């Protein structure tokens, strides 16, 4: 199992 848990997207610049 991994929970990845940045938002559903990553917020990168
Ligand atoms: C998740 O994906 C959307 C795609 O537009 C982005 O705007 C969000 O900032 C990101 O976390």
């Amino acid at each position: 199992i991994l929970p990845w848990k940045w938002k559903w997207t990553p917020w990168r610049r």
